């Protein structure tokens, strides 16, 4: 899965910027 406290959205990709950090600006 994706790291704890991914957003499922993220899934199934599982990138760990979304999953742990959305910070793309």
């Amino acid at each position: 899965t994706c790291p704890s406290g991914c957003s499922g959205d993220c899934y199934p990709e599982c990138k760990p910027g979304c999953c742990g950090q959305v910070n793309l600006n």
